[PDB]
């Protein structure tokens, strides 16, 4: 989920590049002014675009077997708090 | 489909080519007058031809098998709209 999340925000950030290589080319003369360039973050919207490609491999009926081998080990009861001595 | 068309088109030539060997046979001293040979293409009817033996590998039931795997794989649903911050 994160690798994912991660990739849709760099897909983002390649865009953004892209759209500004884009208008240099448009204006290649034009003087890079100073604008602080957008801090590139990941973001919510592409944690939910990764999310949205969230897998589970392992389903209830796998923690079910295991659970069940767990209860053949465990067989613990009947002398929890029955025993004390005299 | 491609290759079957072509074959036909070129039964097509060859069959035309032997009727001209037959004629010139008929009239072998005959000049070979300036007649613009017809333009040796891949028409419509043999499509239709190659068609006529046209194959599909593949069947519904393995393109579901795959899907099978692919919504084994994809297990996606829940939090696609339901996760938004404070």
């Amino acid at each position: 989920i994160c690798q994912r999340a991660c990739k849709y925000a760099i897909r983002e950030n390649i865009e953004k590049d892209i759209e500004k290589e884009k208008r240099r080319s448009e204006n290649p003369e034009a003087m890079e002014e100073d604008g602080v360039d957008e801090v590139s973050e990941i973001k919510a919207a592409h944690f939910e675009e990764s999310m949205k490609y969230a897998r589970r491999s392992v389903s209830d009926a796998d923690i079910r077997k295991y659970q069940a081998f767990a209860q053949t080990l465990q067989q613990s009861r009947g002398f929890g708090s029955e025993f004390r001595f005299e």
